[PDB]
């Protein structure tokens, strides 16, 4: 049908517009922090903690899929990376002071996509 790809063109271009999005939140993690999957050979136990991990690489690979339907589930998957990170880590390591601060720098950023979505519908 002609709608179906109407409907795919809008994915595609929420996809192009959550791309820019993750490219801003990522450039808040100069230290890259959360780029890619905590390793479960370096950190056996993570499961035992962490229920949901999540990590920018595993958003991006999600991303290119068109596996994300609206910006909210974008948003659960950001926030998973900075709420599983402030758990494992205690309130003095490097670890959680980065996600604080991706936290508060990312919020911005996600304002004005929230703002971007629904005005481009």
């Amino acid at each position: 049908s002609m709608e179906q790809v109407a409907m795919e063109l809008r994915l595609t271009e929420l996809t192009r517009l959550l791309r820019s999005v993750l490219d801003q939140l990522q450039d808040k993690d100069p230290a890259r922090i959360f780029a890619q999957p905590v390793s479960l050979k370096e950190v056996p136990d993570y499961l035992d903690h962490i229920k949901h991990p999540m990590d920018f690489a595993t958003m991006r690979k999600r991303l290119e899929a068109q596996g994300y339907k609206n910006l909210h589930e974008f948003e659960e998957d950001f926030d998973l990376i900075i709420d599983n990170c402030m758990k494992y880590n205690a309130r003095d390591t490097v670890f959680y002071r980065a996600a604080v601060r991706l936290r508060d720098q990312g919020g911005v950023v996600l304002r004005q996509a929230r703002r971007e979505v629904d005005s481009i519908g």
